[PDB]
């Protein structure tokens, strides 16, 4: 069970993401809060769209080292199910969504002596978004929803998961941090 840095870092990121409440965060994404038909406001009724997020899932992290060995890139594959509901109701719709966050880990050498583990870039992996139909002329409602999902979810997921990633990095095992940073800054591969 003891392994090298690469497998240790990977299982360390995964543990922290979970224990940091990643699933909680996926489940609570303000999907339809980040958005000419005001109206709904006006009577007393409201919505009557509703998106429950269920089935949050973290898949297997992936780790590659830069060619110069100075940088790591983490792939954080995530999975949620979306059920479309409507308190005039028997779900309207139901979807499987998959998405990668790519977190970039650097070691950078402070002007004094010290060396720091930095979360560099942390973005959604362009083209990693995937929407499936699980289970009425719903076709119009789909790919409308898909169109919304396509230009809202990735920045929304990024914006909720990347700070967690940042939290997890800083809270890592000190000695693990100290070996990771020393190999990266000396450009030595360990993610082989």
């Amino acid at each position: 069970s003891p392994t090298g840095l690469c497998g240790s870092l990977t299982n360390a990121l995964s543990n922290g993401l979970l224990s940091g409440g990643l699933l909680g965060i996926l489940e609570n994404l303000p999907l339809l809060d980040i958005l000419g038909k005001v109206t709904s406001v006006i009577p007393g009724l409201n919505n009557i769209i509703d998106i429950k997020v269920t089935d949050p899932q973290l898949l297997e992290l992936g780790l590659v080292q830069s060619p110069d060995g100075h940088r790591l890139y983490v792939t954080i594959p995530l999975g949620i199910k979306l059920q479309v509901n409507t308190p005039l109701v028997a779900s309207l719709l139901r979807l499987a969504v998959k998405l990668d966050i790519t977190a970039e880990i650097l070691a950078v050498r402070d002007k004094q002596e010290r060396i720091h583990l930095v979360l560099g870039d942390c973005t959604h992996s362009p083209g990693s978004l995937q929407i499936s139909l699980l289970d009425l002329p719903i076709q119009g409602l789909l790919d409308s929803l898909t169109g919304i999902l396509n230009k809202v979810l990735p920045e929304l997921v990024q914006g909720n998961v990347c700070p967690l990633v940042n939290e997890v990095l800083r809270g890592l095992d000190i000695t693990l941090v100290h070996d990771i940073v020393n190999m990266l800054i000396h450009g030595l591969q360990f993610c082989i």
